[PDB]
């Protein structure tokens, strides 16, 4: 099943977003037209400190009218490497640098109407290389962050699942026969 | 920290996509605009049926040029209860009805240019009250589905990190003294 588009319109060329109407035939012939934003992605980071904290910090999100608490991430530039990007972040975003640097995972935020690719990272091994809106946090205290919704969204939920599940996992060891 | 509107203008009124920017005046005085989409949010239901399948649903999704297996999810309309378009959804989608519905987690999906929430769901319990895209996993399918990149959004993330989650914390206790 495809949509094939014949024709796009760019409605908005933003520094954040970009959006085109795409009129595309469907597959029994019927035309219709879809509504696009396009935009360059992301690559996140979950950062997991010595202690055992993950590393976040606190953004003002206007769309929300409200300041939320996320993980590291930036903007992913034209042709770059994300891993690249994605180390860059920790260490302007935080002031640390890691060991390792490791791809967990890459999705769409709202496919519904938006390209936008989130790549996210995991960073062990931390230590330093000046920040007021960093903030860490034990696995309980984040659990509690997203009680009291001061963490609210979709990449640093995943990230808190992950670390949830390292901890609930730390034992498995399946042997096949 | 507050970045108050001072005006908005609207440049696009679509279907699925409402784009507006906002003159918005900075603490220190200065001022600069912002790029919002309006989106009245959704509705999404983690359904797991007596076998232990995640109930999922294969949707073309035009931004990505890509056919995603998703968790059923619905838009909510102005003013709804959200667990009763959940359940309208549960049922239209997947012909599935529940003993409980229970709210999980509400998430902004990309909050750096849209205002949408998705309010996730869980569904237990399920009977039938005809369906082409609907696929049931195993959690061990669910999983090789992400790692296929068949599943491939969000929420379908959360979703299985919480099937996952379950099964790991199945014998958790705590008892505090």
């Amino acid at each position: 099943f495809e949509e094939k588009t014949i024709k796009t319109e760019q409605i908005f060329s933003g520094r954040v977003v970009k959006l085109q109407v795409d009129d595309v035939e469907l597959p029994n012939g019927q035309t219709s037209k879809r509504e696009i934003v396009r935009h360059p992605g992301a690559v996140a980071v979950i950062a997991i400190t010595n202690e055992n904290k993950i590393v976040m910090v606190e953004q003002y999100r206007k769309p929300l009218e409200k300041s939320i608490v996320e993980i590291p991430a930036g903007k992913l530039e034209k042709g770059e490497d994300p891993r690249v990007t994605a180390l860059r972040e920790l260490e302007e975003e935080t002031g640390y640098e890691c060991e390792q640097m490791e791809w967990l995972i890459s999705f769409a935020t709202s496919p519904g109407f938006a390209d936008e690719i989130i790549h996210l990272y995991v960073a062990k091994g931390l230590s330093k290389k000046e920040f007021v809106d960093l903030i860490e946090l034990t696995l309980d205290e984040a659990l509690q962050y997203i009680k009291e919704k001061r963490i609210y969204d979709s990449k640093t939920v995943i990230a808190v699942q992950y670390l949830q599940l390292q901890e609930a996992l730390k034992h498995k060891l399946e042997h096949h026969h």
